[PDB]
């Protein structure tokens, strides 16, 4: 079974963990910038104000692309690069990087793959309340069709948004990610902001004639019951609270993205007790009902799984503990479970209408150490990879209308508030020299896009 013609083999990347430049040519301040700049937040006290300098390097970073034989690569726009404000005052300098960034790998042969927004919002929008204030939409989508105007010609994928979950709770009420907010009702109004940011771009795409695909990135995680790992029987309750717990991982971004509504039952039990008020329910079914429109794609992020069992007594929003199976995990305490991605699929294709799907992140984080030859083998890496890929594989074979599948990531790279201690790439970085080594795990997968295209 082999993988469909023009399958978009890629790697990804996001501006804040590769670009660094971070106050050069006028970029305005975001909130990752004033995140990793006050102490406490990052391991090491690391920040992204090098990172892999790919903003001077990219011409060099291109040509590893062309090297390695990708199909595509994804990255995501510097918004502080084009409104330093977030509005107003256009900024040529950002905007030359990009048509550079682009052009080039135009002339590689290489697709392009846009996230419009990766994390980095202007500080500027911070200070008036940022995702939480309502405003934000308007100023998201003019920022969105700005770069989309400009970029349509050469630019055909588009993911209005990378890991609504993270940007929501991560940001805003467990305050690990910028910009450092503690407080679910404010993450939820986030979410609901995210999704009316996704729909009127979606839109204004549609109803302007623009040719282009534009879709949103989810991170989803599915969940197992570790009862049923146990061979034990599974009461109501335990199945009705863990469906629930699962629901907020996943369902309240499905739903509303594919379906125009937000899940019921998670809104029911979260105004029940008092995580959500009921007039916000039901303005948000209301106007995600009104603003709802079908994208051209999904993208998912998968990494790994949760285990995941009843406990009345949880100090998490839902009677739930997490449990940990023996097996093999990364350096982010992750388990290595490539079986969930076949299952993630079959149960977006069997739940949700049919739509192309693109695995725009799948990687993992080993602790690459450069030999004295100058190699690294990363062969735990390779053994996850191709064991994911085979999944993949498994799920089109299985009739998953599979489109591409993006390597979590190009090169090493600030993995956000773990720093720089967490190496995902298929390519070594040193960064006291910003030297570029080829992992082992490149070779690997420049020898499994040749023979899987
Ligand atoms: O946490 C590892 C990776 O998780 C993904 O889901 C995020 O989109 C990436 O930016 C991040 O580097």
């Amino acid at each position: 079974m082999s993988f469909p013609k023009g399958f978009l083999w890629g790697a990804a990347t996001a501006s804040y963990q590769i670009e660094g430049a971070w106050n050069e040519d006028g970029k305005g301040e975001s909130i990752w910038d004033r995140f990793t700049h006050q102490k406490g937040n990052i391991l090491y006290g690391h920040n992204g104000d090098i990172a892999c300098d790919h903003y001077h390097r990219f011409e060099e970073d291109v040509l590893l692309m062309k090297e390695l034989g990708l199909k595509a690569y994804r990255f995501s726009i510097a918004w502080t690069r084009i409104f330093p404000d977030g509005f107003g005052n256009v900024n040529q300098k950002g905007l030359e990087f990009y048509d550079r960034l682009i052009n080039k790998l135009v002339e590689n042969g290489i697709e392009p793959v846009i996230t419009i927004y990766h994390w980095d919002l202007p500080q500027k929008l911070q200070d008036i309340g940022g995702w939480a204030n309502s405003e934000i939409v308007n100023y998201y989508f003019d920022y969105a069709m700005l770069v989309i105007n400009r970029y349509k010609d050469r630019v055909k994928y588009w993911i209005t948004f990378n890991q609504p979950y993270c940007i929501a709770f991560l940001g805003h009420w467990h305050g690990v990610h910028a910009p450092g907010i503690k407080d679910f009702k404010v993450a939820i109004d986030v979410v609901h902001n995210i999704m009316l940011s996704h729909f009127k771009v979606v839109k204004a795409v549609k109803e302007n004639n623009i040719d282009v695909e534009v879709g949103i990135t989810l991170n989803l995680t599915p969940v197992y019951l570790q009862t049923e790992r146990l061979g034990y029987k599974v009461s109501e309750i335990e199945r009705e609270m863990v469906n629930l717990s699962s629901q907020l991982d996943n369902e309240l971004f499905l739903d509303p993205v594919l379906k125009g509504n937000y899940p019921q039952k998670l809104f029911d039990y979260l105004v029940q007790k008092d995580l959500l008020e009921a007039q916000k329910a039901l303005s948000m079914q209301q106007e995600v009902k009104e603003n709802f429109i079908f994208p051209d794609f999904l993208g998912i992020n998968y990494y790994t799984r949760a285990v995941r069992l009843y406990d009345e007594n949880s100090s998490w929003i839902f009677p739930i503990r997490w449990e940990h199976p023996a097996g093999e995990y990364t350096e982010m305490g992750w388990e290595v479970f490539p079986q969930g991605l076949f299952d993630l699929l079959m149960w977006i294709k069997e739940n949700y209408p049919q739509i192309p799907i693109y695995i725009t992140e799948n990687g993992a984080a080993y602790n690459d150490i450069v030999t004295e030859d100058g190699k690294v083998h990363d062969s735990k890496r390779i053994e996850y990879l191709k064991q994911h890929f085979d999944q993949a594989r498994k799920a089109i074979e299985n009739g998953v209308d599979l489109r591409g599948y993006f390597v979590w990531s190009l090169m090493d790279n600030l993995e956000w508030a773990m720093g720089y201690t967490k190496r995902f790439g298929i390519i070594y970085v040193d960064y006291e020299t910003q030297k570029r080594i080829k992992k082992d795990s490149f070779y690997f997968y420049q020898q499994y896009i040749k023979e899987n295209s």
